[PDB]
């Protein structure tokens, strides 16, 4: 059946926006995970897990009788997929389990781990989600075999969809670098914001870059890529070491006898893939990578045996037995066990990228040092085993259960606790008032609080207005953020709060946090007053401000946005259209389309765009809250045209005059052109619907205020 | 960007049914458009449309002065996308504004048509959908021209994204048949459910068939398509001469001349299309079709000229300045006006499909009866216009405003008024009570309340138990409702009937059509029961029975089930998987993802399968309302594989015995083996689930239930 994306392949994808939406949700609309998973019998789960471990089943039996390193991979997949450019995947909506992921070729059997899985997970059911239960089994794996780990937090929701998230444009598996969709230009360039070398992988290949087993240029994609995931070398190194202390790969024969990912068998397949007709497809003659490598001599107990073995031995380039580039120990005896046959030993095995860890200079130093101090090891290992599978989580008041770390960690972006009383309502009031009569303006307030707030996204639950950080390096300097009008904000909003909590007593104090939503909030009733309307603008007190020790600036360099289309701001010229990227920072949002087209307009008539740019100003009563955008956008009175000088800017002029009446960008125009954008602004744009639009604005701006208010969740 | 559907391009579509949600529907929750409709001030609407029809726009000029023919061709292509096979299409939701109608090569200029309706649009806004104005509109016209309509019903509410609709499976516009992707097999047999002639037409080929100028083969093309329209020879002839009574086309120069259709054109083109090079691009100079015929002498004006012409004359085979097939009047006089030159005048021209009307043979006696008798035409035109506009409406009880036809009319499957004080609580009670005492098993019960209430369809709100239809031809002989056991059952609950009618005092009775549904009430709540759980289904009583003389038999025939996976029903062997189509069933019904699922695991274990086959029969106690469905399925010691007398049919094995547990068919493992359904499944699976299982089945029960219920909106 032929569809509109196979008709317009280019036109923008709203769908995107309206994702997770009850109708695929089958849990009811009141069901709160927090509070089910708050009641679950944790310890009782775990030692169901624990038992799960050495519980073979004879359709995929456990190498060494332990399911531990299969269960160490997957929960370590699961994570292994987030990216720091958008923080889209990561463990933390269970997606393993749906496509693409569930049929990446890096993925391979990892659904026969799942499927391990399922009577746990059934037994609990819905108060254990699945992308909890996939990294507490990591957890449990690394328990049952020696290693104490960190600790442990619930609280993902299980979602029931895939997301939408680019993963690259090559439309083969495993495609090498340089193809007509490269995701690599100019020296070794990836693409932002991809955070892998080649479609289906979760960081690197294994044989080296490009298939070329080279240690020494492995390393530079192994950094880059896990930089791309928010670990540094110390993480890395513990990382790769840590979970290579563990188990083994799956090589026993050509990867021709493996058939179709999971997405692609048949149906009495039953939600599984990969059957390999290699003699009994399955334990001794599994294959999955084609690799076949066990590391440690007790691959089913913590040890330090991988460094021992990295540098104890020079190593001789070999292939696998289906043909993999790999290493082995030049002259060691037989120490490493089988997995199956007690009478069968093997030399020791390594992948061209764990020799990175010894031939990269940087790698080596952090390498000898856990080599000659285990106990360093392993605690940056049960560290970076810990931010891994927590990345994503958000604040720590997200945090689920009796396992929560109480050491509050640089990556976690700390927000300290409150711990004297809130400002009330009548408060409130009074801030306003003293805002409004400081002479800021409708556009300064409104312009800063968006910009204290907007930098939070969804994906990875980083951001927001919690903290303040818009006064700390770096957001404080942000192009996007205008530093030298918010500099002046910042200042008159500061005397303010010092003057209030100065006159008070208890311990009564504003925050700056909250201060600056505040003073949003006057500016948006102001806006409203200027338009002759009454209008309440929720306000929820209770952020506090971080210090910059608090902040780690490097972190927060991925929340820049260097594209808003909300602010009609647009750092520099990009390959996707501007309004690609306006919908992607919707969805970062958590803006559904209505909410997105209706945020929009009232934020161009208020002077929110950077720069006081006129793009899109569609009112001759600025900072006035009305819906003027939208019905001077739809006038047919107004004819539209690309600029001779940027054919991103358009015109827009008197049909019977030839008058100039407007500019906007393609961000504004899109609303006149997108079928269902435009349907939407037709609603806004009727003579009825004023009312409407303050509505929905004032609904909108205050979902935006609280996106990180998982205080009041 | 690469997408799973580019992956694996023919893994089952489930985001057809999370289509509708209320992410994309900008209106709130509640938002009632019948309660808006009613208040608005319908006369007003129709007096700004009058003074519409003569106020030519510069931007795209009036023909004559005069939009209505422009605007009679917008309403006759909104309705003219509708379907009988599967009631898709039509113009109930407006979808003309979205993509792919909205730039269909047929809807061509009618984006100008609709742009011409935005400043009414706005001034009345939410009071009046898209999808009403597109049809006063056309009423309108007609009126304002001397043509006397016979009358108009507004609610149908506007949509706000595209509808997944199969229009084919060609990749070109307009390609001709016999291509890669034919919609054409046979001695020119059109697939179903289609039903037109090429890729982005209406109905047929103006030209002829694959452009081959033949009136009497485009005859055959234009009565298989309009018959698959729910229109006859009479309505056709009727119809295709009353609109070209009126207007032109438009063909003043090369095809070549005309750019981008709206969906494809630049932003800067704010939602339309079609913009042409050729001289001044609109008026005098239009192109729409690249034909150029005007019909009559008074354009404007209603007449009887259309006939007068094509009778009165013998026609020549010509082309137009776009070099199209068209045909002229031999010897005629300029006669016909030219729409913006006074002084220019124009012999009569036809189209190959107007002259079908005149050499088809059976057409020729209807037209001829026409021309004679034009207050015939006019009748037949005035009620086939009124049908083709509301054929997608459903039942009369959703007509509003105060211009809807008092005539009952056999399309409209009509049901009797009621007439008499209806059951309450404790008769309802009483009743249920019965029909278990009398001997009728669960699985009778469900499968005939099943039977009759799941031929509705949300497509074009055809179908359901009010009524009672079951009973009668030809519903009562249909396969799938298993006619000698249906007729079993129905002479069980017409004793019941009789009786409890017998007893009462006051006019107090009950419907067949009622007791049906409330039988199968007690059959859910029986199974219930038989599980350890005492529920009370929701009914709600006022339905009534119609005639065997009320219903249209042929009429009837598309709305019977040739698939019906809840029943694990297929009539025959078919190209499209029984997944897909029980996919297409689920929106069909108007259900979610998890709606099908619960559905279709309760039905299973009724006993509702047709022919009490076994298949996904997965319990030991059916006729018990369990999730027993799930935990079988999703049971991993069962194996799975299809067996050799049927690829379609697999049989579910222990995995270490080989003992046979299970048969089902791929409807049933669907559930086991797509990522997302197994994801529903699981929850329904889970050991926690058994309260939430009976609950959502039984919602979605009384959901089916009354999805006809229009009286109780
Ligand atoms: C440069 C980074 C990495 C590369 C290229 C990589 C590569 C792989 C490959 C190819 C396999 C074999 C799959 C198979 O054939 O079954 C595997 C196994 C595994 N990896 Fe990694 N890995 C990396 C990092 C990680 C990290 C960060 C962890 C966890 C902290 C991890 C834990 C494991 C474990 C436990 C196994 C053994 C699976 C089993 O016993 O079934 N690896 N690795
Ligand atoms: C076999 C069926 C039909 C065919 C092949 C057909 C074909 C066409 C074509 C090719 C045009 C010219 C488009 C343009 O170039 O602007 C047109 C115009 C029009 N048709 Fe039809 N038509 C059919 C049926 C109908 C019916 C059922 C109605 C309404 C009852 C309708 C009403 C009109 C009107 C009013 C116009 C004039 C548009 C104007 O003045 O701008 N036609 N038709
Ligand atoms: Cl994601
Ligand atoms: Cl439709
Ligand atoms: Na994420
Ligand atoms: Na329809």
């Amino acid at each position: 059946g032929t569809s509109n994306r196979d008709w317009w392949p280019n036109q923008l994808d709203l769908s995107i926006l309206h994702r997770h939406s009850s109708l695929s949700d089958p849990m009811g609309k009141d069901f709160n995970y927090a509070q089910a998973f708050e009641k679950l019998d944790l310890a009782a789960v775990k030692r169901d897990l624990h038992a799960l471990m050495t519980t073979s089943q004879d359709w995929w039996p456990a190498d060494f009788g332990h399911y531990g390193g299969l269960f160490i991979r997957m929960a370590w997949h699961s994570a292994g997929t987030y990216r720091t450019a958008d923080g889209r995947g990561g463990a933390g909506e269970g997606q393993q389990r749906f496509a693409p992921l569930n049929s990446w070729p890096d993925n391979a059997n990892l659904d026969k781990a799942r499927r391990l899985l399922w009577p746990i997970k059934q037994k609990y059911g819905r108060a254990i989600s699945w992308a909890d239960l996939l990294i507490l089994t990591g957890n449990v794996a690394l328990e049952s075999m020696g290693f104490k780990t960190f600790g442990f937090a619930g609280g993902r929701a299980d979602t029931w969809e895939p997301e939408d998230v680019y993963w690259g444009s090559e439309k083969i598996w495993l495609e090498l670098s340089g193809g007509p969709n490269s995701r690599y230009s100019g020296d070794r360039q990836l693409e932002n914001p991809l955070a892998a070398v080649e479609m289906g992988l979760i960081y690197v290949d294994p044989e080296g870059p490009d298939g070329n087993p080279d240690p020494v240029a492995a390393a530079r994609d192994i950094r880059d890529t896990f930089a791309r995931m928010a670990m540094n070398d110390e993480e890395t190194v513990a990382l790769i070491a840590g979970g290579h202390t563990f188990g083994k790969t799956h090589g026993a024969g050509p990867a021709s006898n493996v058939g179709a990912e999971p997405e692609a068998a048949g149906i009495e397949a039953q939600g599984l893939g990969w059957k390999s007709a290699y003699r009994t497809g399955k334990g001794a003659d599994a294959i999955t990578s084609g690799l076949e490598v066990t590391w440690t001599t007790t691959p089913t107990q913590w040890s330090h045996n991988f460094f021992e073995n990295l540098f104890g031995y020079e190593w001789e380039l070999t292939k696998s037995p289906a043909g993999a580039h790999q290493w082995v120990a030049k002259g060691a005896d037989a120490v490493i066990p089988d997995a199956f046959d007690p009478s069968k030993k093997h030399r020791p095995t390594m992948l061209t990228t764990d020799l990175s860890l010894r031939f990269d200079p940087a790698y080596e130093k952090i390498s000898r040092r856990f080599h000659e101090n285990p106990e360093q090891f392993a605690d940056a290992f049960a560290r970076a085993w810990f931010k891994l599978t927590h990345r994503d989580m958000g604040p720590r008041a997200r945090y689920l259960g009796p396992e929560v770390p109480a050491e509050v960690l640089l990556w976690q972006d700390p927000i300290p606790a409150v711990d004297h009383p809130l400002i009330d309502a009548a408060d409130a009031a009074e801030l306003k008032a003293k805002v409004l009569a400081s002479g800021l303006t409708v556009s300064q307030l409104v312009s800063t609080a968006w910009a204290a707030a907007s930098t939070f996204r969804g994906s990875d639950k980083r951001g927001g207005a919690n903290g303040a950080r818009i006064r700390l390096a770096p957001q404080k300097d942000w192009e996007a953020n205008q530093p030298e009008q918010l500099a002046a904000v910042l200042e008159t909003l500061e005397a303010i709060r010092t003057a209030f909590n100065g006159a008070q007593r208890g311990g009564k104090q504003v925050s700056l946090a909250d201060l600056i939503v505040l003073a949003g909030c006057a500016g948006v009733e102001q806006a409203a007053k200027n338009a002759g309307h009454a209008v309440t603008v929720p306000f929820a007190p209770g952020r506090a401000d971080a210090s910059q020790e608090q902040t780690d600036v490097e972190s927060m360099a991925v929340l820049e946005p260097v594209a808003d289309g909300f602010r009609n701001y647009l750092k520099g010229k990009y390959r996707v259209p501007a309004e690609v990227l306006l919908v992607d920072k919707a969805q970062l949002l958590t803006l559904s389309a209505p909410e997105m087209t209706v945020l929009l307009g009232g934020l161009r008539v208020l002077g929110a765009n950077v720069g006081q740019s006129r793009h899109g100003v569609f009112t001759a009563r600025e900072q006035a809250l009305t819906n003027d955008f939208f019905v001077n956008l739809l006038d047919m009175g107004t004819e539209w045209k690309p600029t001779a000088a940027d054919a991103d800017v358009f015109e827009g002029r008197d049909r019977a005059t030839g008058e100039l009446k407007w500019t906007g960008t393609r961000v504004d125009l899109v609303f006149g052109s997108h079928s269902q954008l435009r349907a939407l602004a037709e609603v806004y744009g009727s003579a009825d619907a004023q009312e409407k639009f303050v509505r929905d604005f004032v609904a909108v701006w205050n979902k935006v205020m609280n996106l990180d208010r998982f205080d009041l969740a």
